[PDB]
């Protein structure tokens, strides 16, 4: 008769216990994702953010270069 | 009071595996519009730094076409002082 009584609120409780384990799992699989995500497009920025370092550094290369050269092609027509 | 005594458990811990449950339930929606967030924000610096580059790029060939220029300029006009 104890048991007829309970039945009800141990078939709830296991309808709870089952939602509430699968639920913490769904948290754990989708904070795994968005980490997996955010470490790896962060790691392609940082690979990116050096090939950018390197383009500004040799295009001020270039500019050294160049006025280097318009010196030279100045002094070559005061010879001229 | 026993009946009451035996349930009072079951009562408990269902009304706090209910609270719990549903505010997981928000967690979850809370963290996937954070996950959107972030790959939105993430792929879009991306794409920031990916027209960077191709005007880096196209401008260091601006740059190569000058040096090239000026090199046969520098060149000529050694030719015309001998």
């Amino acid at each position: 008769n104890v048991d007829a009584i309970l039945e009800p609120y141990k078939t709830e409780n296991a309808r709870l216990v089952k939602e509430n384990n699968e639920m913490h799992l769904g948290l754990l699989k989708l904070r795994e994702e968005k980490d997996r995500i955010s470490r790896e497009l962060k790691a392609y920025i940082r690979k990116l953010d050096h090939e950018t370092s390197d383009l500004k550094f040799l295009n001020n290369q270039y500019v050294q270069k160049v006025r280097s050269l318009e010196k030279d092609s100045n002094g070559k027509t005061e010879r001229i």
